[PDB]
RNA sequence: GAUGCAGUGUACCCGCGGCUAGACGGAAAGACCCCGUGAACCUUUACUGCAGCUUGACACUGAACUUUGA
């Protein structure tokens, strides 16, 4: 699946980028969890429309 | 393998008490035997399927280090 990461990862990237992960690490682990959402255009108009600020000054 | 055919012998008409030599006596479309491109159930290294058991591939199924083969 092609996720957009919310939050720091270690090896994924970080704030924002998109990357493609097997589907069970996604659907198991990142999205319950709150570390990334899944990478569909209506997500991406939420993540870089409004929240992106927001989540960036919240890097911590 | 004859009461009923041929020849011949014997024999007046009809009961009752006994008897079982015969009526290939009665009883059950022979069970033995053979046949039908009949039946059923059982067996097996007869044939062909299936349940069960088991192998690997793909899916549910993810994250980090590492070592080694062609």
């Amino acid at each position: 699946m092609d996720v957009i990461l919310l939050q720091r990862i270690k090896n994924l990237g970080k704030l924002g980028d998109k990357v493609s992960v097997k589907a069970g690490y996604g659907r198991n682990f990142l999205i319950p969890q709150g570390k990334a959402v899944a990478a569909t255009e209506a997500n991406t108009a939420a993540f870089e429309a409004r929240r992106a600020e927001l989540e960036k000054q919240e890097a911590e």
